[PDB]
């Protein structure tokens, strides 16, 4: 009944996490067991770990934990009440969320609610690096309510969620503006921006020439409230980084302009749809690099700097 999985048993830096030998999860009769072959990090992965998100108070008197959402992998235990899912079959999802993250393991406990069939052309890599960060990019395109000919500004273009939301937009019908390091201009240009501002160099306002229809902010603060500055009278902001979300919509309020929050809801709809782009080579999924579960600390301090392209994902298997 054991396994390894990376916990924390105590809220710091990257240097918390440790290989651990844990009890395989339980699961309820309406539950699966899964081997787990491949799991995504996120940035709520570092909030919570650091201690400073919303998902750390309830953790609070509650470690060690362990952390991670987005899964890929094989149903290995069935409860007694699930009729859908088979064992043997290869599946994708996310697991825990938000209360008890666990994917940094071996072997999950999920929901039928909360996974899909992997599609057969999609690598178990690929499938574990979609769900959150796609997820994520589609529902915040639709909180914009984005039609053919809109200008969109997407902050954050070449990370997880952002690289993701520019295909999405592009096959969308719209023009795209984000903003990028120079070393990321050549790669957003690619996937489908018309428009890369170089963040450092500029205020990224001076560099957009006419008023915007939607800004997906997935950077949030600062960024976020500059953004509202750029909207046109019937644009809106989705700022997606939760803890300053209120703030953002508050000074867009001020400002007489539409703004949203963002959480990611599982879609089982949606999940169908992006798969299905991806294994017919419509969207891709940039994974920058591949860890073992044996090295989560560094690939903590990699994702902590703000500035991974694309995805960083642990091959369990
Ligand atoms: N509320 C919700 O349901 C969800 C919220 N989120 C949140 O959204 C945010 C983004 O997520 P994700 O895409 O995974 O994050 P990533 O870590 O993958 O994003 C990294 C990217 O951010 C860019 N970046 C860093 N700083 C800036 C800046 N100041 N201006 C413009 N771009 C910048 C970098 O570009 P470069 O290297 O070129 O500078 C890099 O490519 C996170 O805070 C995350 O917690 C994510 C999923 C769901």
């Amino acid at each position: 009944k054991e396994m390894k999985a990376i916990q924390f048993d105590q809220f710091g830096p990257p240097k918390v996490l440790k290989l651990v030998d844990t009890p395989t999860p339980e699961y309820r009769k309406n539950q699966m067991l899964i081997k787990v072959h491949a799991a995504s990090l996120n940035p709520i992965d570092y909030k919570t770990r650091n201690g400073s998100g919303f998902v750390a108070k309830k953790l609070k008197n509650n470690l060690p934990s362990g952390l991670g959402y987005d899964f890929s992998g094989e149903v290995i235990e069935l409860g007694s009440d699930v009729n859908n899912v088979n064992i043997g079959d290869k599946v994708m999802g996310i697991a825990g969320f938000p209360d008890h993250p666990c994917c940094y393991a071996e072997y999950v406990c999920a929901s039928p609610d909360t996974i899909i069939q992997k599609l057969e052309k999609l690598s178990f890599l690929q499938a574990a690096s979609l769900p959150t960060a796609g997820l994520t990019a589609l529902q915040a395109l639709n909180q914009a309510e984005v039609k053919q000919g809109d200008v969109v500004l997407i902050h954050a273009g070449a990370g997880g969620v952002g690289h993701l939301a520019i295909q999405l937009a592009k096959q969308k019908g719209t023009t795209v503006i984000t903003t990028a390091s120079k070393r990321n201009h050549a790669f957003l240009k690619a996937l489908g921006a018309e428009q890369c501002i170089n963040y450092h160099e500029e205020d990224f306002l001076l560099a957009i020439s006419t008023p915007v229809d939607a800004v997906i902010d997935l950077v949030g603060g600062d960024v976020g409230i500059q953004s509202i500055d750029c909207l046109k009278e019937t644009g809106c902001i989705v700022s997606v980084p939760t803890i300053t979300a209120g703030r953002v919509i508050e000074v867009a309020k001020q400002k007489h302009r539409r703004a949203f929050g963002l959480l990611k809801q599982f879609n089982i709809e949606e999940l169908h749809y992006l798969g299905k782009l991806v294994s017919e080579d419509k969207l891709r999924i940039e994974i920058s690099r591949i860890f073992q579960l044996s090295e989560a600390v560094t690939a903590h301090e990699l994702l902590e700097t703000g500035h991974v392209r694309g995805k960083l994902v642990f091959k369990v298997r």
